[PDB]
């Protein structure tokens, strides 16, 4: 539904700190590490031992994503499956599912890039922010084999 507890969207890492998912040192020690490595803060501060239903959870609210509570849940259909296939799907790491108020939904595990992909279909979709662990395996459920 709704939730709100003083938190702050100034930064990534200030939202799983006002959550309190990280400790205070976590945050400083990926930023640091991210210098070196140049990865992504978010990628880099799992190390520290952040669940990645966090690391994604926090994009969610940072990129105003649509977080999916699961996929065995979710009802994948053929229709969708048309949008985009196997392959494809991994290339902007999404995978459709249904179409929900005339609008295409589609669920990818990359929510930063969740405007490259909106703004090149140039159409109504409802993109969604699922684990890798989950979006991986929805790919049997949206790719059904024969
Ligand atoms: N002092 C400080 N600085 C901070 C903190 N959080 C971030 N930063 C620095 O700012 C940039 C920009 O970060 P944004 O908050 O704009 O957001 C991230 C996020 O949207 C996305 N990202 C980051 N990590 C991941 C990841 O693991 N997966 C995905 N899908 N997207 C991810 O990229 C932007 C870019 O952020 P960067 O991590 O590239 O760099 C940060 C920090 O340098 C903070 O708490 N304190």
């Amino acid at each position: 539904g709704s939730s709100g507890e003083g938190q702050k969207d100034l930064k990534l890492g200030e939202l799983l700190l006002q959550k309190g998912w990280i400790s205070r040192e976590a945050l400083e020690e990926a930023l640091v590490e991210q210098e070196k490595t140049g990865d992504l803060l978010g990628r880099i501060l799992v190390r520290k031992g952040l669940p990645e239903e966090a690391l994604y959870r926090a994009l969610a609210e940072q990129k105003g994503l649509e977080f999916l509570e699961s996929t065995e849940g979710i009802v994948p259909d053929p229709s969708a499956a048309l949008l985009l296939l196997r392959s494809d799907a991994l290339r902007y790491g999404a995978v459709p599912i249904g179409f929900q108020n005339g609008e295409v939904e589609v669920v990818l595990s990359d929510p930063r890039h969740k405007e490259a992909v909106a703004q090149l279909l140039n159409r109504p979709a409802r993109f969604y922010l699922a684990l890798p662990q989950a979006w991986e395996e929805l790919f049997r459920r949206a790719y059904p084999q024969k």
